[PDB]
């Protein structure tokens, strides 16, 4: 048993708060915000050795990242940013920093009760996305 056991699984989005405003702060344009904001993604997390894979599947976009903790990688975000990402574990929280165009956003993912809570932060703006097991 191991580092991210409690994250592993298939998860479905059940609530979202302030996501439009988070996307605005990120720089997402109107049409992508409207369509992206409707999506109810399935997040599929798995671990094979040191490699963590997070897939997100929705009607808007399918994304996939695989990574080793602490080791920077290239990511294509759902809104089509090309970012440099680094994901670490801090006290049981996955902390994902994305850098692009001189900007930065942090996504934290944590287990809380039977949920997986995703907090997306851009400057002063937070969005909270709550997932339950599918
Ligand atoms: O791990 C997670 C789980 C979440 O529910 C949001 C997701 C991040 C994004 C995101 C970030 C910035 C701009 C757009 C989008 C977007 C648009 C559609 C679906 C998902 C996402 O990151």
């Amino acid at each position: 048993s191991h580092m991210c056991d409690a994250f592993v699984g298939t998860w479905k989005l059940v609530s979202s708060e302030n996501f439009d405003d988070y996307m605005k702060e990120v720089g997402v344009g109107f049409a992508t915000r409207k369509v992206a904001g409707m999506a109810k993604p399935n997040m599929i997390i798995s671990v094979n050795g040191d490699v963590i894979t997070i897939k997100s599947e929705s009607t808007f976009k399918n994304t996939e990242i695989s990574f080793i903790l602490g080791q920077e990688f290239d990511e294509v975000t759902a809104d089509d940013r090309k970012v440099k990402s680094t994901i670490t574990l801090d006290g049981g929280v996955l902390v994902h920093v994305q850098k692009w165009d001189g900007k930065s956003t942090t996504i934290k993912r944590k287990r809380e009760d039977d949920k997986l809570v995703v907090e997306c932060v851009m400057k002063g703006v937070t969005s909270t996305r709550v997932y339950e097991r599918a």
